[PDB]
């Protein structure tokens, strides 16, 4: 396992344009492509992130480039941050993927909410970090991903995945 298998298994693959948990449009493999309620901005935004003429459907592969993009994008945004890259640095590699796993499903942004059971982590209260964790929208949207996901961050090992 790793993080290009755990975020496949988490994020699935679709070659077309569908809407997330939300009711947002992603397509390929977790890649969301827009907030707009509109089919067409999607669209629009489907062939920029390619760069040809789509009518949102997209090759594996090019499902697959979206998700190298998008999993530099997360580890950077990590390396790039002055809470988390701290937070990383301190991780064994399991918890690193699954920071990682967080911030491409939620981005910089989501993550600011998850700053107190982070803490928790760098504290070892693995056991206080997960409940809490729990508790979030992120949790409650996507419930089974999620599990994954905080049991991975709570016992650093892959047993979730298998
Ligand atoms: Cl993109
Ligand atoms: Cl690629
Ligand atoms: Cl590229
Ligand atoms: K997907």
């Amino acid at each position: 396992m790793n993080i290009f298998e755990m975020l496949r298994i988490d994020e699935g693959l679709r070659l077309k344009i569908y809407k997330d948990t939300e009711g947002y449009y992603t397509i390929g493999i977790g890649h969301l492509l827009t907030k707009s309620p509109s089919l067409n901005a999607a669209k629009s935004e489907l062939d920029k992130a390619i760069g040809r003429n789509t009518n949102g459907v997209i090759t594996k592969d090019e499902a697959e480039k979206l998700f190298n993009q998008d999993v530099d994008a997360a580890v950077r945004g990590i390396l790039r941050n002055a809470k988390m890259k701290p937070m990383y640095d301190s991780m064994d590699a399991v918890r690193r993927a699954a920071m990682i796993n967080m911030v491409f499903q939620m981005g910089e942004t989501g993550m600011a909410g998850f700053t107190n059971s982070m803490r928790m982590m760098q504290q070892k209260r693995w056991d206080e970090a997960a409940v809490n964790m729990a508790k979030s929208r992120w949790y409650n949207q996507t419930p089974n991903r999620a599990k994954r996901v905080i049991t991975t961050f709570r016992t650093g090992t892959w047993d979730a995945y298998k």
